[PDB]
């Protein structure tokens, strides 16, 4: 038993909300919160930007250390740092970015970071301003994710087709 409420279960292990994916991890307090990173941790906008912008930039701070260090993530990589004040850890996963030109068939390899981690909050990857079909992005997610996965969808219009569309 958890403490996510109010989700739709879709499958064994995938669970769907429509919620703001900063203001539920501010109630949960999970263990891991995905954010939909770029390899340069640079959090600009979409749920990066949002999600940076509750640490009061702290996320950027961190982020900063941390690329000066490592070098820039792969595209359909990750990496763990902290969650800041809204969960312990934050896996910061890099979907292909579409608007980019980047091969969509990395979006596996990208859900396949959350598989170490028993229980997530996370954004559809690839979604949003990353420019991919966020239908796809749910079905790659079940397909791929065999832990534990709470998806917040920002856009109460999309979840609604999301749910509906849902084989
Ligand atoms: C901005 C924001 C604030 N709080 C949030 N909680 C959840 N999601 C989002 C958000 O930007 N989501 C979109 C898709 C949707 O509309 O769910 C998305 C955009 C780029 C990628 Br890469 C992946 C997903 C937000």
């Amino acid at each position: 038993v958890n403490s996510f409420s109010g989700y739709l279960k879709l499958t064994d292990n995938v669970y769907i909300k429509n919620a703001d994916i900063v203001e539920e991890a501010k109630k949960v307090k999970p263990t891991v919160v995905v954010n939909a990173a770029n390899v340069y941790l640079k959090h600009g906008g979409g749920v990066a930007g949002a999600l940076n912008k509750a640490t009061n930039n702290a996320m950027q701070v961190e982020s900063d250390d941390y690329i000066a260090t490592n070098g820039p993530l792969k595209v359909g990589g990750s990496c763990v740092l902290s969650g800041h004040n809204l969960a312990k850890h934050c896996l910061h996963v890099v979907g292909p970015n579409v608007n980019k030109g980047e091969d969509i068939q990395l979006l596996k390899s990208a859900y396949e970071n959350f598989n170490q981690h028993e229980v997530l909050l996370a954004p559809l990857l690839s979604a949003g301003i990353f420019g991919a079909d966020p239908i796809h992005s749910l079905r790659v997610c079940v397909d791929t994710v065999r832990t534990n996965v709470y998806l917040a969808v920002f856009d109460k219009n999309l979840y609604d087709k999301l749910v509906s569309s849902f084989l």
